[PDB]
């Protein structure tokens, strides 16, 4: 693959401070890489592989991003993931590769901070993600944790984007998730904490929604006993339910009514709804009653009310 290397010295060109000449050879081969890879997803010119990942180019078209024109990030991407599905025999090879290259999948990460290319950054990375091996990597490291200021980040496209793939990473491999959350709790949930007082509505909503998601996980039953224990998140809960905003009481209610619905309400926690009874019983009864295709809704509704009633 004379592609291969004429990308790889066509980007070494631009990597300094000719740059026309080396721009339009950098898209020509971007576009070539795209029309070579246009076809199927074990024999001798597993050559190609070896000489794909020995020649770096899968780091420096990451660590390149922004040296590259518009259209050309696109096509990166593009190359990019459709490498890294790429199947010989069972194996996935870029797989593996990465496991060993751990830089790229960091420098992806890095790129939420970059708003030039930010969304093709998180392109690469959710595809990324869809492998647990990868995934895993993300999850233990501190890196993670960068999260819970991008989600806050900046513009509205780039918070969006980073959150949808803070979400995959916590929900689409559950055992591996599960264990994130269980040897993680402290931490996590304290970061947590910190998006559920964001002033952000965009982001309370989308905590709120993914909170009770990870909670009614049966994979995440541990995790949840605890966090439904502490009279601290149910106060949240409360006092989220008084929201100015009607989609963010919908969101807080979805995670209040796990507190409620268990068998087995610590002391604390049953005493905080005692506290409050009638003012709870007041509250749901005209709770949001114009919502009345969700089924599912007026039953839980209906249901806190009597529990409550019959504490």
């Amino acid at each position: 693959a004379d592609i291969v290397k004429n990308l790889k010295e066509s980007m070494a060109v631009l990597e300094k401070q000719k740059a026309e000449k080396a721009t339009e050879e950098v898209s020509k081969n971007l576009v070539a890489m795209k029309e070579i890879l246009y076809g199927t997803n074990t024999e001798a010119v597993a050559q190609l592989a070896q000489e794909l990942y020995n020649s770096g180019l899968l780091s420096t078209l990451v660590a390149d991003l922004q040296l590259i024109d518009f259209e050309g990030k696109k096509d990166v991407a593009q190359i990019f993931n459709n490498i890294l599905r790429r199947q010989i025999g069972t194996r996935t090879p870029t797989v593996e590769y990465i496991c060993t290259q751990q830089n790229i999948l960091f420098m992806l990460l890095k790129g939420y901070e970059s708003p030039e290319i930010a969304l093709n950054c998180g392109i690469m990375l959710r595809e990324c993600i869809r492998h647990e091996p990868l995934a895993k990597i993300i999850l233990w490291s501190e890196q993670f944790y960068d999260f819970f200021r991008y989600v806050e980040m900046s513009t509205f496209d780039i918070a969006s984007d980073a959150f949808a793939t803070f979400k995959d990473l916590l929900t689409r491999h559950k055992l591996l998730s599960a264990e994130f959350l269980e040897q993680h709790y402290d931490r996590f949930f304290s970061e947590y904490e910190k998006l559920l007082h964001s002033e952000n509505y965009v982001t309370k909503r989308q905590s709120l929604k993914l909170l009770g998601e990870l909670l009614l996980d049966r994979h995440n039953f541990t995790i949840m006993t605890k966090y439904i224990s502490k009279p601290e998140n149910l106060k949240l809960m409360m006092n989220l339910l008084r929201d100015k905003s009607r989609n963010i009481q919908f969101e807080a209610f979805h995670v209040f009514k796990v507190f409620v619905a268990n068998p087995n309400k610590t002391q604390p926690i049953l005493d905080i709804l005692l506290k409050n009874q009638a003012k709870l019983i007041e509250f749901l009864s005209k709770f949001q009653n114009d919502r009345t295709e969700d089924e599912q809704f007026n039953d839980e509704k209906t249901y806190l009310v009597k529990q409550i009633r019959d504490l």
